[PDB]
């Protein structure tokens, strides 16, 4: 699946990973995340990531 980096601090957020200490099991596309979901490291919003393709 596809991982988004944190713009701000270089968090990765891997599909495959999930977030499950923060509610988010694995295999959970960026875009399911809950709206406001946030970077587990730096608290960046969701609109601070870019996904990690052309
Ligand atoms: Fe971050």
């Amino acid at each position: 699946m596809a991982k988004w980096v944190c713009k701000i601090c270089g968090y990765i957020y891997d599909e495959d990973a999930g977030d499950p200490d923060n509610g988010i099991s694995p295999g959970t596309k960026f875009e399911e995340l809950p709206d406001d979901w946030v970077c587990p490291i730096c608290g960046a919003p969701k609109s601070e990531f870019e996904k990690l393709e052309d």
